[PDB]
């Protein structure tokens, strides 16, 4: 005798942004509606309860209200620890629904990198990283990568304005790293692809004999 | 002078869903506040100017609120057409300026029939890609599914087609010994491996399912690239 | 063993005129004839299939006919959303081919703004735009210059007033454009000297209405690069 | 020319708690040390470069210490954005590489629940899961089953009353499943006969308050795949 409808399924704000979150109840309507926050790996958290109440130890810029069928979350300040997925529960005497989710994500320097994808052993492909924010003529650049479930793995780095390069030993005369100063992006050109390829690859800036600045990586998928 | 805020920068929704798009106006405000609609390709539309008056031909379904500094653009029930990127405009006696613009995306869909490529890229002559459809809607196992593309201001081409429960495949002639279409109904994907590439298969490609006799779903498309 | 000529290539039409579209298939022949329309940006939609039979949703003013080797897509009074591009396809049992397509265009009267003198240049280099207006008087409107760079926001350039000349600029190009216009030719123009990369966009002309901007032309694309 | 050995592999620690991550370098040795930290999904962010700078608007409670080839990170008092995973890296003018990472996890309050029994079966096959409570009586709360297939939403399976053991069901799993609990024993059960692929998931356990579901397991897999 319950069903709800949340809009939007995500979302991109910036930090410090207003964000409203819908959930339209389409059949019976009550006040046991509750909102949660879950995490990437985690369990869902409780933020609100009988559709306004704010649960104990939730910060404040977390609310929640009913306008007839209509009950909304606002975040009003959002923070970097905010996103997350957001879902709304109805309850009725004989049954619970939740709502379908709303995703809610993040966004100067930056690094956008690209060309992941689900591809065949013993192929090659090519992984691009577009900069912004600054000339990565003068930077040396990196790519580091990370199998699913394992640790981060440096894989080559080119240096500023010679284009000298450096590899680790597991990808020395398979990959090639090079760079496009016209077009400010950095490559990375794998060949010979197999199963321990198989992973996110990020882009990173040096500075300070470390690495300051990380795109959010790009997956491939060696099978 | 004037400056505008605009959030979220995208929202994905679905076909009768609400949405609303703020604007802050962190300097002078007045109520000369404006709000376009523009689709890929196309040149920007107005909607709503004076930050409430619906241009003409607009649908009522546009609305446009302000509180304080804060101005909205609201649709009460999103329509497929809706699916756009949205500005906001402020002027000034001296001054114009937008808003960074909200782009809004159609969710992926639920029981909808619904066809996402992906795989598309820049890539040099000589170069290879692998295209990627994921089906949502239908099991792609019990249906002919297509690869169709389109050079930049040209026509539709077809490129490869893919058989069900027998994976028997067909090839138009300029791709043949290059590209192969293949499909795995365990993820309900089709793909388009594309090898040696030539600067001539810069194009849109376009995932299709098969449907009396014709092409009854597609994709958005994915843009290749071949270019030395 | 198909194949489809396509006639014509283009075609300018009012909304209310009748309009009709034809495929002549060269070789093999059956009903397996498609018909289709697409919009600017936008994957082909079906209308008709197995050469008559509407699909479903599609509106009645659409129709599909065959004579011998001739398959038709008729609109029967053309409507403002039906301007586009059409196709049409045929099947075999091994091959699908589609037809080379036909635009269906508009042709006075109208509200219209064309850009043009967009192209490529070098840093430091110069173009002028030109916006030519029909179906109103410039003179009487403030015009306005936007631009938008490749995958980003809309950005005000320039504007020049109405009876004065009066114009006003971003201060991104202040020093380096010079909006102005020419009221007796109807046309007005973007001075674009000194250019740098970042200056790379799709160049729209628009005037000015209600306190905000509601004719737009349909752009033009200056890239600057080295 | 360089490697680097991290230790522990993970920790659990609690809020207010001082916790430290060692890497011993075991070739050439320099000051070209830096920390990271990466939560799951994301980009790791810098945190301490040259063994003790800390980068710019990172919190005071993160430092870096030496001694010999021992490399140290120390947060003096563990804050919930804290849990993550941490990386070392070391650099040499040929080379660069990173320790195998270290979670720092949070420890279970005095509530609790652990979901147990998730399994791989086959369509048609049945499993029994276990959802183990301490800290409070389960015979004084509603308990419910959710579950979460991969990349979707949650979905409610089922509820069992406090002190009469009534249940309810989602209509997806009628007819199939049975929620049941051992009171004397703080445990509630979920019995998944007849399963099917869409059945796979993460199921959780919940406990019922304020007329929502206030503390929840970590969860248990259950795959269905022929
Ligand atoms: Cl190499
Ligand atoms: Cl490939
Ligand atoms: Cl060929
Ligand atoms: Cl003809
Ligand atoms: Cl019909
Ligand atoms: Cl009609
Ligand atoms: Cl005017
Ligand atoms: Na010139
Ligand atoms: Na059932």
């Amino acid at each position: 005798d319950i069903q709800m409808t949340q809009s939007p399924s995500s979302l991109s704000a910036s930090v410090g942004d207003r964000v409203t979150i819908t959930c339209r109840a389409s059949q019976s309507v009550s006040s046991a509606v509750a909102w949660y926050q879950q995490k990437p790996g985690k369990a869902p958290k409780l933020l609100i309860y009988s559709a306004s109440s704010l649960y104990s130890g939730v910060p404040s810029r977390f609310s929640g209200s009913r306008s007839g069928t209509d009950f909304t979350l606002t975040i009003s300040s959002l923070q970097p620890e905010d996103f997350a997925t957001y879902y709304c529960q109805q309850s009725s005497y004989s049954l619970i629904t939740f709502g379908q989710g709303t995703k809610v994500e993040i966004k100067e320097v930056q690094l956008v990198e690209s060309g992941g994808g689900l591809v065949q052993p013993g192929g090659s492909l090519r992984l691009s990283c577009a900069a912004s924010g600054f000339n990565l003529r003068s930077y040396y650049m990196h790519w580091v990568r990370q199998a699913p479930g394992k640790g981060l793995e440096w894989v080559a780095s080119i240096s500023p304005y010679y284009s000298y390069t450096y590899y680790a030993d597991s990808v020395k005369g398979r990959f090639t790293i090079s760079a496009d100063t016209s077009k400010n992006t950095a490559y990375l050109q794998m060949n010979s692809l197999r199963a321990e390829d198989t992973a996110v690859y990020y882009c990173a800036r040096h500075g300070y004999g470390a690495m300051d600045y990380w795109g959010q990586g790009t997956l491939v998928t060696v099978s």
